[PDB]
């Protein structure tokens, strides 16, 4: 009914002037390449730009970026009218000017910096009207397009003269900023983001349906994580993007007010956030107001909390606000902020993998010169551990590293702090070289989840267990159905006695490769020790952020360091840990001090041990002549690139009770 | 709301108790319900205030001024004794404690019953699965359920269907069904993670999982089946019967499947204390949380305790179970089962008055056939699992293996 009309998502293209769809809808529409579409969004507004295809798209859904969809007054979720539109002929006078608030600051003339690099070879659509930007010169350019000849819409050929005068358009209301905290701005943030995205998208976007229903619509939203993950960002965006009001509670900021008047504020707050409704109030340092945990101790660090428990119940369905918390883990927070009807979902947000890592990076260079030579998926790679903050912190550090060099220096034939300058002062990969070997690579480590890269071509010999795993995994995975037709269910988890240097570990990330499924590496010497004291709560903790992370396969290496607390505890959230779900259980040279308990059932019922010393030598050498297991093949990769160094191709230099 | 009477002032705290008994005084018969009161009266180890004292007082001051024409029956919610200020416990104050628990199968059920009278639920929604597979649950966990899987269908349906127009009406959400695919999604989310805990059931196992060692089978339906529905041809010997038993013996033997079957022929719960788990995973120095195990025990009756693996610890936790095994008023269905090293074992506990009952677990014959039921023709189970998979697995590669899988103390 109606097949011109589709729903706006989020763009893959970033080009401003692109809209891609999926290409059976594209035939629906007689619509090829390079064909120009009208595109007629909210609030009367026209926005004729370039259609493309993209196989990821929905048969009704208009990828388009945050450009063309605040020229159209809409928001991610709302649908528009595409048309083909190619009666559009190239301009003649293109009559521009720059939003006041993306200019102040930057000397000279703007055109030969930002536009003629905007257009040059592009016939970029354009029409009366459309508030576009343009990354150059180290930041970000607004531009309204006040008067184009070929009226309306005309598209910008070489010969169409684009006049620039000198009077930057104040910007208007309802044309909120671009350079606004978006979506587009999270990266790494994928599967947690899009559920950020679903618990809000009724209730913040379809305001009445709470009128006219009667359900429980969350209302608490806690974001967990380590500072610098990017938990505020998540949150103005997601409110920044659905058109809703939002009104920030710094926490330390709420404990800095006489005493007393701290509440007041809380309830302005609330009472400020239930007025512009949709509304996210987004309390920020969280673990700084409300930690009734041991370390509740105040006349008034109580009452502060209780204020916000009687506001965190107070809120209303009708009332449309959801309140975003964001706070460290778990114990950071009074545990009665997690009353169901106050706190009550969790979004865990974590350190971000390999991939995510670069998307951040790319993120954070959108506008600064890159050289040719910058390889950002290196920088990506050798930062293994970091969060947001730390690999943004960088761009700006290796960043301010090109501008302490080349500039200033520079400033020997004069001070021309300017567009041309910046715009084409580059950052070179020596300039991040830098700025990782500073005093700021030091990131606060935690456990990570990534996604197993090594398959079976890194273990060798016995080839026994490797066949058996597959079925309590590789078949309960992938085939659903072909478990409910013989009635036992699949087992929680599994163990790996042994030797030392066995492959046990090099197995059990391997075996979650098969399956795509993430990984949790709890080594031994680790949640004793270097972790937190008395934490037989942090176990738990741990199965939250596995339980959340799945499908996922969880391996507890050298178990044997450790029926005390720690153990019955990690058995104790073993139990309660919901069985009908990807949650698997790995185990790990001293099968005595053991506690049969873990052999029992319900936990570890899984028993396995640890040809193979002749092709785990292949293994070994393949990324590395043709003539403990490694504890030899290393020593000879080095005698081998040191006796060149003083030809890339040593050896001879080198040279069961409980069962 | 007990947080809601923190949160104000240092002392217009008080005025408003009073209010609260002053209004409720009014209206008469009337029920002042104290909800989170152990935060406003917990005067346990975390009393430490010149003000969170007085409020505490505040309120025994007046959880006292109530006289039997006052007609105002006050009600609190707290979370577990301890919780609570032991002050509150006087006779004249809260000394009527009524244990609510977590939901069993059937409850879940009718709760998750509960909440879906009004959504058009599916032809193929099973609630009955839906309260199956959330075994430890409890009310919020369950509705909190409902309306996700709700909102669900109308983030699906609905509003995609936008395109059409956005008829916001009755008609819609009359028509707007929830299907068992809303719920798979609600439940395999971010919400499934369930505070657990010690649960109450009803035995459903018989003596049909249980072959073998038919001597002692006919032995405890001596000392339960006998004096839970033969009350008179008890007091017609004299004697009284046993408070408790003990099953020691080597991993896998069958203990624990009998104490669970044992309650069944007597429809009475069932409460399995692990080992491992009293001095673990629950609370440090909680040998006081031992004594409110027993009250949900003496409470859930008719019941059988077990505590299973106690060789795993005279010490206080042990000691503790045993002195309120003693408290544990015997005349009352409180039954009390035991349980791989007769060594570690404090003779005490052997001892009368406790586990004076001492047993010890054809057999590998029988465990095969209740172990292969709702399972061709021709450490127990540790073998017929192995071969369930290599069954099944035989498939997938025609529903029907082996060759494939293969006294001291006493
Ligand atoms: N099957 C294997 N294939 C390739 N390399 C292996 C294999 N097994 C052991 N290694 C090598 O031996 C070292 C120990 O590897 P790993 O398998 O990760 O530990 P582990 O045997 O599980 N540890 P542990 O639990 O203490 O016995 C590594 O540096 C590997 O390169
Ligand atoms: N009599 C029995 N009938 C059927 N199955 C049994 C029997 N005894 C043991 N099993 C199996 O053995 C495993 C251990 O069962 P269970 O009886 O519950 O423990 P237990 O012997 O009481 N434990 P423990 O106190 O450590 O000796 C289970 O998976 C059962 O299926
Ligand atoms: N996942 C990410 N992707 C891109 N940028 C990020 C991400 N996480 C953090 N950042 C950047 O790091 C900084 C840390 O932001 P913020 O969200 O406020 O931290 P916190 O988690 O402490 O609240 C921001 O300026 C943001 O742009």
């Amino acid at each position: 009914n109606r097949p011109n009309r589709l729903i706006v998502d989020e763009a893959i293209n970033e080009d401003n002037s692109v809209v891609s769809l999926s290409q059976p809808k594209m035939d629906e529409l007689q619509l090829f390449r390079g064909d120009t579409v009208l595109l007629k969004g909210k609030k009367r507004r026209e926005a004729v730009c370039i259609v493309l295809s993209d196989d990821t798209c929905s048969d009704e859904k208009i990828r388009m970026n945050r450009v063309v969809r605040n020229n159209l007054r809409v928001r991610l979720g709302d649908v528009i009218s595409i048309q083909p539109c190619p009666d559009v002929k190239y301009g003649k006078r293109i009559h521009v000017l720059p939003i006041d608030d993306t200019v102040e600051g930057i000397t000279g003339n703007l055109f030969e910096v930002y536009l003629k690099p905007y257009f040059l070879e592009a016939y970029r659509p354009i029409r009366k009207g459309d508030i576009f930007l343009v990354r150059g010169g180290m930041r970000a350019v607004e531009f309204k397009v006040v008067e184009t000849d070929p009226s309306p819409y005309c598209i910008v050929a070489p010969d169409t003269v684009i006049h620039c005068e000198g009077e930057p358009i104040k910007r208007e209301d309802e044309e909120e900023s671009l350079n606004e905290v978006g979506y587009d701005d999270i990266g790494g943030c994928r599967k947690q983001l899009a559920q950020i995205k679903e618990m809000v998208e009724l209730p913040l976007r379809h305001p009445a349906l709470f009128k006219a229903i009667g359900v429980k619509p969350p209302r608490g939203i806690l974001l967990y994580g380590p500072p610098g993950t990017g938990k505020t960002l998540i949150a103005r965006a997601v409110a920044n993007e659905t058109g809703a009001f939002f009104f920030l509670i710094n926490g330390p900021e709420i404990m800095s007010k006489l005493a007393g008047e701290s509440e007041s504020n809380l309830r302005k707050a609330f009472e400020e956030a239930e007025k512009n409704a949709p509304a996210i109030i987004f309390i920020d340092e969280l673990d700084a107001i409300a930690p009734k945990r041991e370390k509740t101790h105040g006349e008034v660090e109580r009452r502060i909390v209780s204020q916000l428990l009687t506001l965190m119940d107070g809120l209303k369905q009708r009332a449309h606000v959801i309140v975003m918390a964001a706070t460290n883990r778990p114990n950071s927070i009074d545990p009665a902020l997690r009353r169901f009807g106050r706190f009550d979902r969790e979004v865990d947000i974590g350190i971000p993998d390999a991939t995510g890592r670069l998307e951040i990076l790319q993120i954070h260079t959108k506008n600064m010169k890159l050289a040719d030579d910058v390889d950002l998926e290196q920088v990506a790679n050798e930062t293994h551990g970091h969060v947001g903050a730390d690999l943004a912190a960088l761009c700006s550090e290796a960043a301010l590293q090109a501008i302490r060099k080349k500039m200033d220096l520079i400033d020997l034939e004069d001070e021309t702090i300017d567009a041309e300058v910046m715009n084409s002062l580059a950052v070179t990969m020596d300039d991040f070289r830098w700025a990782l070997s500073q005093s700021n690579p030091s990131a606060l480590r935690e456990t990570v989840v990534e996604v197993p890269q090594v398959t079976w071509e890194d273990i060798g010999g016995l080839e026994d267990v490797k066949r058996e795993l597959q079925e309590l995994v590789q078949y309960p995975v992938e085939h659903p159905d072909k478990f409910l037709k013989f009635g036992m269910t699949p087992s929680k988890g599994v163990l790996f006695y042994g030797p030392p240097g066995c492959g046990k570990t090099l197995l059990a990330k391997a075996i979650a490769n098969e399956c795509q499924a993430n990984f949790i590496s709890i080594k031994g010497p680790e949640l004793l020790t270097m972790w937190f004291g008395e934490s037989e709560a942090n176990v738990r903790e741990i199965f939250d952020k596995a339980r959340q992370a799945a499908p996922c396969v969880l391996f507890f290496d050298e178990l044997d360091s450790i029926a005390d607390r720690v153990i019955n505890q990690i058995l104790t959230e073993m139990d309660g840990m919901s069985t009908k779900k990807n949650v698997f259980i790995i185990g790990a040279n001293r099968p005595d001090i053991i506690d049969p308990a873990i052999l029992r059932p319900g936990r570890l019922d899984q028993l396995i041990y640890i040809k193979s010393r002749v092709a785990i030598l292949k293994a070994n050498l393949r990324k590395s002549a043709k003539d403990d297991l490694t504890e030899i093949c290393q020593r000879a990769c080095k005698l081998a690139i040191r006796e060149s160094i003083e030809v890339p191709e040593h050896f001879e230099e080198a040279m069961e009770m409980f069962a």
